[PDB]
């Protein structure tokens, strides 16, 4: 893999850009999130990054941390979910940048958003208040709260759906990774009820599931805050601030993920990808659409890209990408849907565009 840096820019607010996401759900357009805004850009030839339009929150004290794309099931158009410090989810029409609707949990910071891989209405949020929440954005219902008796004991920083959206792995400041299965009879039934719920046709409130018990948990992977997690098939990729992505699985080497029980005491390490100078927290890796490649920025503007197309996780091939003018911490990266462009965004509000050759 070989990429050439073709352009860069800086947003006027001079605050960190915490998040970036290409739109894969219909569109080449990407969103950046930082300060109290979200900004859309469109990629063109000769490295042009064309500024479109922003959403700016009415609260000058809001700080957006993340965003996530989906489809509107009512209008067929792409939609953008944004959230951050105020713990309010904004659903933004990316055409007009109008805020169409919002969701409030208990109102504590939201660290991550993810949409279900098969159902564009099912939005997962992870919070500074120790809980995950699953929302149905067609019927505007809180489907479930994941938290409580054996949930996270400190801020949740990240989470990810598996390929099918049957299960979620979450991770946090408590150093733990926790599995929550959503293909239980209980959860499939609760999703089905969320779709049957119309507040205009009934007297009841929608009753949320309180899921107090994860289906697997470990603290044996990292020795500090776990700030980013991803499924790679049935394996997990996760990181802390100890300059490593660990590739691992619940149970022993030969255990199937779907036969893992909540009492499982074992994990298996399949590999570890080391790098340098990335010991501040909330530094997120990303993969391309096909999960052939894995990209992470460090705190001094260096990019690491791993080629995952090898027989075993430990055989991954690393390429590094540097620019003499790119020296601020890279918080997140995103690949275009066709894998031809890589964007990195930075603590100094700078955006970096890398085109594949
Ligand atoms: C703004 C994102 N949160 C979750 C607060 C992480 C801040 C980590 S920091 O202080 O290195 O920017």
């Amino acid at each position: 893999y070989s990429f050439k840096c073709v352009n860069s820019l800086k947003e006027d607010h001079n605050q960190p850009l915490f998040g970036v996401q290409f739109n894969w759900h219909s569109k080449l357009v990407f969103a950046t999130v930082g300060s109290n805004r979200v900004t859309l850009y469109e990629c063109h030839s000769q490295g042009e990054i064309r500024l479109l339009q922003s959403y700016v929150d009415a609260d000058a004290d809001e700080n957006f941390y993340t965003c996530a794309w989906t489809y509107d099931s009512n209008t067929s158009h792409p939609l953008l979910a944004v959230a951050g410090s105020r713990g309010i989810i904004r659903i933004i029409n990316p055409i007009t940048m109008q805020c169409i609707k919002h969701y409030v949990g208990h109102g504590n910071a939201i660290n991550e958003l993810k949409f279900h891989p098969r159902d564009p209405n099912l939005l997962l949020s992870v919070s500074k208040d120790h809980a995950l929440r699953l929302w149905n954005i067609q019927t505007d219902t809180l489907v479930a709260i994941f938290g409580g008796v054996e949930g996270h004991r400190d801020e949740v920083l990240s989470a990810d759906y598996d390929l099918l959206g049957e299960k979620i792995m979450s991770c946090g400041m408590d150093h733990s990774l926790k599995l929550w299965r959503i293909n239980s009879k209980r959860m499939m039934n609760a999703i089905k009820e969320s779709y049957d719920y119309n507040p205009n046709k009934t007297n009841r409130p929608f009753i949320s599931q309180k899921i107090h018990f994860p289906d697997f948990s470990t603290r044996d992977i990292h020795r500090n805050y776990v700030d980013c997690v991803r499924w790679l098939g049935d394996l997990i990729l996760s990181k802390s601030c100890e300059n490593a992505i660990v590739c691992w699985k619940p149970g022993k080497m030969e255990d199937d993920i779907d036969k893992i029980k909540p009492s499982e005491s074992n994990v298996t390490i399949l590999g570890r990808f080391d790098y340098s100078q990335c010991d501040i927290w909330y530094m997120r890796f990303s993969t391309d659409f096909w999960q052939k490649m894995l990209a992470l920025g460090n705190q001094v503007g260096k990019l690491y890209v791993w080629d995952l197309e090898v027989e075993d996780p430990h055989k991954a091939k690393c390429t590094t990408l540097t620019h003499h003018k790119c020296g601020a911490a890279i918080r997140q990266t995103s690949f275009s849907r066709d894998s031809s462009i890589l964007i990195a965004v930075c603590d100094d509000a700078s955006i970096w565009r890398w085109d594949r050759l």
